[PDB]
């Protein structure tokens, strides 16, 4: 009877989905090989005081899974869409992951979060300035975040959830 949430995760390959997932839900960050390319995950949560199951799904990236990628999206109620800030053909991917989103959720209002990961680096070529304008030319919050240092991620994914809660109130 527990309220659950459906989260999908996407982005360009090795910006760090997998690895902000297991941030959320091992609390570490281990830069290793790992042969799955679909994981769903499951992690029990509170967020402002009401306690909720995440089911989030991670899949690998590459170009090579497209076809796949607007079923698995498909399943989702809200979006946490990963760019890496040194990766700028990943930014420029996000306009793509928009538009494929709102084409399969048939609208143009769907929970999402626009995270911009790997802020430990030393050096990056994708703007704050320039993320920040993309996330409000769509209506979506921007947060920066590193799964390396842990910084943001909790407030990705906390956020991504007010996200739905606000939608399902319409
Ligand atoms: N410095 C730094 N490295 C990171 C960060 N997040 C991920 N990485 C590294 O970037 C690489 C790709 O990370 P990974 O989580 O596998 O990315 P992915 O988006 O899931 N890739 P795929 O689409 O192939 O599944 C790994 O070597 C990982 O350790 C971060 O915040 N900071
Ligand atoms: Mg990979
Ligand atoms: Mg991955
Ligand atoms: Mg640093
Ligand atoms: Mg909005």
């Amino acid at each position: 009877g527990m309220t659950e949430y459906k989260l999908v995760v996407v982005g360009a390959g090795d910006v760090g989905k997998s690895a902000l997932t297991i941030q959320l839900i091992q609390n570490h960050f281990v830069d290793e090989y790992d042969p799955t390319i679909e994981d769903s995950y499951r992690k029990q949560v509170v967020i402002d005081g009401e306690t909720c199951l995440l089911d989030i799904l991670d899949t690998a990236g590459q170009e090579e899974y497209s076809a796949m990628r607007d079923q698995y999206m498909r399943t989702g109620e809200g979006f946490l869409c990963v760019f890496a800030i040194n990766n700028t053909k990943s930014f420029e991917d996000i306009h793509h992951y928009r538009e494929q989103i709102k084409r399969v959720k048939d609208s143009e209002d769907v929970p999402m979060v626009l995270v911009g990961n790997k802020c430990d680096l030393p050096s990056r070529t994708v703007d704050t300035k320039q993320a920040q304008d993309l996330a409000r030319s769509y209506g979506i919050p921007f947060i920066e975040t590193s799964a390396k240092t842990r910084q943001g991620v909790d407030d990705a994914f906390y956020t991504l959830v007010r996200e739905i809660r606000k939608h399902k109130e319409k």
